[PDB]
C-alpha cells in the first residue's frame, strides 16, 4: 500500500451549508488544511486515504471569528485582584471561534504587547488562528517597536492599533494624537500589508462619535479603516453609529452587552435603518471584565466575559427575529473577514482555509474543525491547550 | 499568669464622643490598633491585661487628617535659603494630625519624590499614616518611573498628582497637559485602588477656575476627583469655588491663610451658600513657605506655615460661629477621609483605626493616639521622630 | 448586647503544638489575624464573641513560606506554547503555603515585573502575604524603576534581584555585572528595609559554584545575601553547595527535583554535614517549567512544577529520616522567615501573624489560616481567587 | 464536473531520487505545496485534475538551501561605488536554490536589518523561502527592537545573529560581548522557536579560531549554536576549523572562495577527517563583496559573489572526489536544514516542503520547484521577482 495519510484527506458529506450563502446540500473536500473542493455529491473515493464524514441532517459553515478578545487576561478596574485571566483554547473552539484578534484594554501597565504576542503565537501554533491590535485604551500607545507604524508594519501578527474614547478611562487624547494615530496604523498596513486599522473603545460619554468625526476633518484617513466597537452601550451612541455606519462606516457591536441595546436588537435595528450587513460586525470582548460605574465615576460591580453570547446571538437572530441563517452569520464570519481583509478566512470556498463548523439544525455546535483539524467532538474540545487540565 | 499584652488592650471609658457624630457618653475598646467596639458602659474587664482610661469630662473624637502638607520641606521663591525644613513627628502629633498626605510646591529642582517618598515611609514607620501626591507645580509633571499614571498605579504611597493652575509661577500648562495628567492619575488609582485626584494648587490669576472647566470639557474625568486648593486665597476665587462646590466638585479651604477669607468664614460660607460640608475639606499647608507677590510678580516677604491653625479654625468655628463640634470637625476628618477614600480614618467605629484626640471641654488637646499608640499625652508628645531632640 | 466582632476573635485549642519548637498541648488566641497569646488552657471564655476550635488531637504549626514561586507563569523554553499559567490562591493555601515569594525565570521577554508585581499585589488582598524579587535570569537585570538598587530601596514588594548562572539558559554575565547587581541589591535592601538578597538559580555547568567565589573576592556583600538555588539539581554542586553553607552561606534546596538529590536527602545530609538548619531553605518552584535538555542543550522534555512536594518532603524526612517534627519544619518556616527577614512569619509567638496550618498527626493538612483567616477546611480551600473555578 | 484545482496536484514520475538518500527510480505526489506522497509507480490518477510530470530519465532532489546571502546587497569596502545590489529571485531560483538566509556584512550604516527584513518578507511573498539573521559585523549589533535576545525571540525571520571576529573591519569585541551576545540568541531562539545561533564571519587573523575557545570557558552556550563561516579562507584557520568540527562543532565552507582550500575539497577533508557530513554546511556569501587586501591592510581588487559555485561543488565532489550525489548533496540540504532547524526542507519526505530540483543525470538544472509552484523551467526562470528585467 501507498500512504497518502501526510494529505489530510477529509470529506464532509451532505450537510446543508452555508457559506454562509446557502449552497443547500454540499459535500466539502479539504486537504492539508484547506478546502480543496465544493460541489454536490462528491465521490468518496475521488482521493485515497480520505477520511469520510456523514454529516446528514446537520448543518455547516464557517467558523467564527472573534475581533475583540482579551487573550491574555484584561479587567483591573478595582485593583489588581480584578486582572482577569488568560483565554484557553478549549473556551474558544467550543464557542465556535476558530480566529481571533487579541488586543489590551484599560491596563496597559501590567499588561503589556510582547505578552500579548506571545499568546497569540502560541494559538496560532495550538491550531487555531490568532492576530492582535497593537496599543491600548492609552493613548499615546504603548508599543513594541516604540512606533505605531512600525509595529504594524514590522509585527508580523499586528494588524492594526486600538485606542480608547469618549470614556472616563481614555487618556484624554486631543485630535492630533487621534489622527497621527491612525494615519500611522493606515501606513504600517500598507507596507505590512495589514488592515491597519484603528478601533476605538467606546465608553458613555456624552460626546459619543465626535472625536472620530474630528479625526476625519483632520486627516486624510479612509473612513473604512476606523471601528466604533461597543456601539450599544447606549442608546444615543448607538443611534450615532447607525449614521456613522450609512456615511460609509463599519461598527462593531458587542455580544456581551444586552442592555440597553441587546446585540440581535442591535443587528436587527441595523438592518431595518437600511444597514448592509457587510458593514456590521459582531465581537465578544471575551476574558474583559465588564465594570459598571456610578454617576461619579464610581465602579459598583465588575465581572468577567464569554464567548458563548456569540453562538447566541445567531440562535435569537434566527429564532426570534426572522433573519436567515445566511444573514445571521455574516457578522461573525465574512463581514469580520471582509473589514479586516482575513484571506482565507468567513467563507466557505475552494482555497480557503478549512475552519468550519458543523451544528445541529437547532443551531448547536457540535464539531469544529481549525484549519482541516478536528478540535471539538459533540460539542466539547478533543484538543485542549498546552496547559488545559 | 497568662499574657495578653500583645493586644495592646485599652479601654477608653466615658469620654463625650463625637464620631464626629455624637455618640454622647460612649466608651471605645481598642486592640492591636484598631477600634473593637464602640457602646456605653463597656466593662472593664471584659479583656485580659486591659489598660484602662478615665475620660469622664472630656470629649474623644477622630484624629485630624491633614492632605495637605510639605513633609520634606518647601519654599524656596527667594533662593536656597528659604528652603524650609522637613516636617517633625511631633509637629504633626501635638497639633492633631495623624493622618497625612506629603506633597511638592513650587521646587521640583531641588526637590524630588523620591525623597518625598522615603519621608512618607518614614512617617509611616514612626506611627503615624502618611500617603503623598507625584508631580508638583511643574505640568508636565515630574514623576517617580517617568508616568503619572505609572506611579499612582504602582508606587503603594502615591495616591494622587499634584500641579498649579493660575499662578504666576505655573509652568504655563495647556488644556491637554492638563486634561491628560489628570486622566493618567484617575487610571493608575482605579488600577492601584488609589483615589487617583489631582489636586490644582491655585493662584491668584484672574482666569482662576477657568482651566478647571476647560480641562473638563476635554476629557472624562469625574469631576469628583479634581480639588482645587487654597481657594480662599481672593475672593473672586472663593466665589467661584463655591458654584464648583455646588455643582459637585469639593473645595479645600487652606487654614493658613487669613485673609482675604478667612478658613472659619470659608467654612460657615459654604455653608450659607447650601454647600454640604461632605464637599469642603481644610488642610494646613504645614511647612510650606507663605510667600507674598507684589504688583510685578515680585516677592516682599516670606514666611513658613505651621499645623496650629486646624485646630484654631475648629475652636472658631464652635466658638464664634455656632456650629455644633460635628460638624465642625467633618472637614479634617469625614469630609477628607471621604475625597481620598482613606480606609478606617476619619471615623470612629469598630475595624476603624485608633486614631484619636483626647480633647477637654475647651477643645484643648490632651492626649493622641496613633494606630492605639499614645502619641501625646498631656498635650505633649511622648513619642518623639527617630531625630527629633 | 455589645458587639465585639470586629476582633475576630479566635481560640484554638488543644492541639500539639510545633512552634516549630515542641511545646507539647499549648493553645492559640488570635485577634485581629495576630497571635494574642500562647499557652496551654486559655479560657474559652477570656474575651467576648470568641469563635472556639476544637482542635484536640491535631498538630498546630506554622504556615509555609515558599520563597520560589513563579506567581505569573514562567516556561516558554520551547516556544509560547509552554509559557506555563498564573498561580492560583487556592492551590497555594491548599500546600499549606500562607507566605509566597514571587520571581521571573528564563523569560524576561513575554514577562515583565511590571506584571509580577500586580499579581502579589493581588495575592496580598485576597488574604495571604507575597513579596518578589526584581530582575531574571538575563542579566543586566530588567527592572522596573531602571536600577537594581532603586527597585529593592523603593518598591514596597521587593525584597531582592534573581539571576541566572552556571547555565545555557544564562546570559554569559561576568563577575563585574554580578558584582555590581549583588551590591545595589545589598544597598537598597538597607535603604529600604529589606534583606536586599540576591538568588542565583544554578544550572548544570561545570562551573557550579565559582562565579559565586569570583563574586566574593571583587566586592564586599556579606555571604549571608547570597543564595544559590536548586543546589540538588547536580552532586558536584550539591557537595560544593555543602562548603558554601559551611562558610557561612544559606543554600535553597528545590522540593520539585527528585533527581540526582531528593530534598529530604539534600537537607539531611546538610545535617549531617554539620549545618544548622538555619542556613538550609527548601522551595517549590512552583508554576515553573521542569525543562529537561539532552547532550548539545537541544529540550528533550518539559513540565510544570506544583506544590506539594513542600510538603512530602516534611512527610519523609521525619519518616525515613529520623527527624523530629520541628526540625523537619525549619527549612519552610523559621529558617526562611530568618532568611528573608520576614518578620512576624515562620514562628508561632504572641505579635506574630496568625498563619497557621492544623495538621492530622501523619502530618495531612486540615485547615489552613492567613492572618487569622481560615482558607482552607477539610483538606479544602474555602476562599477562592477572584477569578478560580 | 467537479473542480479540485485547489489542490494543485502534481504528479512527478519516474525520475532517479536522492531525496537526498538514494530512493532509485520513485515517484511524488504534491498537493497544496506539499508532498503528499512518496513511492514508485504512483497512479497518474490516484486524484483529479492531477498534472503528471515526466521526469523519466532525470533525477530529483531536494532544493538547495542557502545560509549566506546579501539579500539587500553588500559590499562598500571601497566607498559608496561598491556597494553590490540586491538579489533577484530569477538568480536564486536559477542557481537551484529554494531557501535562503539573510544577512548583512561589513556594512551596518548605510544598510539596516529593517531593509533586510522587507526584503526577506518580499521573497517569501514571491514564492521562495527566507529568514535572516539580525546584527552585522559590528559587535555590539544593531538589531531591530534593541535587543539580541528581543530580536530573535519576537521577530518572526530572525533565527540567529552575525558576528565578525579575527579580521581587520571587525569592531575588536572582547569576550564578554561576544559571549553575551551568543547567550542572547541562544535564549531568544528557545523563547522564539529558533534555532538561535551566532554566526561568526571569521577573516585572516592569526587569532583564527581562538575568540570561539575564549568564549567556550566563558559562557555556557552549547558549542552546536556557533558557526563559524569561510572557515576555507586561509589555511591555519581550516586546520582549526577541524579541529573545531571534531569536538562538535558545526562548519560553513564558502562556496564563492577557490583559494587556498577550495570548497570541494575542504568538504572532503572534512569528511576524511572523520566528520560526519551533518556537520559540514556550504554556502555561498552570493551578492557580497569579495574583497581583497594586502599586506597593510590595504584593499587591491573587490568583486560581488555568484550562486554558481554551489552547484559547481556537487558536480566537483561526484566527479572529482569519489563521492555519491547522496553525500554530495547533503552539506546544502540536510546538514543546513538539520543545523537550523528547518521543518519542512532539506529533504523529500510525505509532509515537507515541495521545494525540489530537477537534473540531468550530469548534474545540470532543469526545473525548479518552490513549495510546489513552477519556477525553473528548460534551465531558466519562468518566475521572476516583482521588478525583475
Ligand atoms: N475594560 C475592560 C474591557 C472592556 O472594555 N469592557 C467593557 C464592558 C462594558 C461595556 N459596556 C458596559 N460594560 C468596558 O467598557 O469596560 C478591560 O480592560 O478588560
Ligand atoms: N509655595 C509654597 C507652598 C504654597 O503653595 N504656599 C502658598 C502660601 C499662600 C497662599 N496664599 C497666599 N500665600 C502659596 O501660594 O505659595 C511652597 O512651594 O512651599
Ligand atoms: N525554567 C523555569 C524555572 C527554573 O529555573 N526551572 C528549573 C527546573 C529544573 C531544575 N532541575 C531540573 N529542572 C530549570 O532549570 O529550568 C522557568 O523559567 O519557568
Ligand atoms: N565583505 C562582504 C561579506 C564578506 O564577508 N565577504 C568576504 C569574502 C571573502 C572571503 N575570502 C576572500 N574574500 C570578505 O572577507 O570580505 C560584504 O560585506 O559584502
Ligand atoms: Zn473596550
Ligand atoms: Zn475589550
Ligand atoms: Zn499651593
Ligand atoms: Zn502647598
Amino acid at each position: 500500500m501507498i500512504d497518502y495519510t501526510a494529505a489530510g484527506f477529509t470529506l464532509l458529506q451532505g450537510a446543508h451549508l452555508y457559506a454562509p450563502e446557502d449552497r443547500g446540500i454540499c459535500d466539502v473536500l479539504v486537504a492539508n488544511g484547506k478546502i480543496i473542493a465544493v460541489a454536490s455529491n462528491i465521490p468518496s473515493d475521488i482521493v485515497p486515504n480520505c477520511t469520510v464524514v456523514d454529516l446528514s441532517g446537520q448543518i455547516l459553515c464557517p467558523g467564527f471569528i472573534d475581533q475583540h478578545v482579551h487573550l491574555i487576561g484584561g479587567g483591573g478596574e478595582a485593583g489588581p485582584t480584578t486582572r482577569t485571566p488568560e483565554v484557553a483554547l478549549s473556551r474558544l473552539t467550543e464557542a465556535g471561534v476558530t480566529s481571533v484578534v487579541g488586543l489590551l484594554g484599560t491596563d496597559s501597565i501590567s499588561r503589556h504587547p510582547e505578552s500579548l504576542l506571545a499568546k497569540t503565537r502560541a494559538l496560532n501554533e495550538e491550531g487555531i488562528s490568532a492576530w492582535m491590535l497593537t496599543g491600548a485604551y492609552h493613548v499615546p500607545s504603548r508599543t513594541i517597536t516604540g512606533s505605531v507604524e512600525k509595529d504594524v508594519a514590522i509585527i508580523d501578527r499586528v494588524i492594526g492599533v486600538k485606542c480608547a474614547i469618549s470614556d472616563h478611562r481614555s487618556a484624554a487624547p486631543d485630535v492630533y494624537h487621534l489622527a497621527n494615530m491612525a494615519a500611522e496604523s493606515r501606513v504600517g498596513g500598507l507596507l505590512g500589508g495589514k488592515p491597519g486599522v484603528t478601533v476605538f473603545h467606546m465608553g458613555d460619554s456624552k460626546k459619543a462619535l465626535q472625536p472620530i468625526y474630528d479625526l476625519l476633518e483632520n486627516c486624510d484617513v479612509p473612513i473604512s479603516k476606523l471601528l466604533p466597537t461597543h456601539v450599544n452601550r447606549n442608546v444615543p451612541l448607538f443611534e450615532q453609529a447607525l449614521e456613522f455606519a450609512r456615511k460609509g462606516g463599519t461598527i462593531d457591536i458587542t455580544s456581551s452587552i444586552d442592555e440597553p441595546v441587546a446585540p440581535a436588537e442591535g443587528i436587527a435595528r441595523a438592518v431595518q435603518a437600511g444597514i448592509p450587513l457587510a458593514r456590521v460586525t459582531l465581537s465578544s470582548n471575551g476574558n474583559g471584565s465588564q465594570p459598571f460605574f456610578d454617576d461619579e465615576g464610581n465602579l459598583t460591580h465588575i465581572g468577567v466575559a464569554g464567548f458563548e453570547t456569540l453562538l447566541e446571538t445567531v440562535q435569537v437572530l434566527v429564532k426570534d427575529y426572522d433573519f436567515s441563517i445566511s444573514d445571521a452569520l455574516r457578522p461573525l464570519t465574512s463581514s469580520v473577514a471582509g473589514f479586516l481583509n482575513l484571506t482565507g478566512k468567513g467563507e466557505i470556498l475552494p482555497g480557503n482555509d478549512a475552519d468550519l463548523l458543523v451544528m445541529t439544525p437547532e443551531l448547536r455546535i457540535e464539531q469544529v474543525y481549525a484549519r482541516g483539524k478536528l478540535m471539538v467532538k459533540d460539542g466539547k474540545a478533543c484538543v485542549k491547550g498546552t496547559f488545559e487540565t
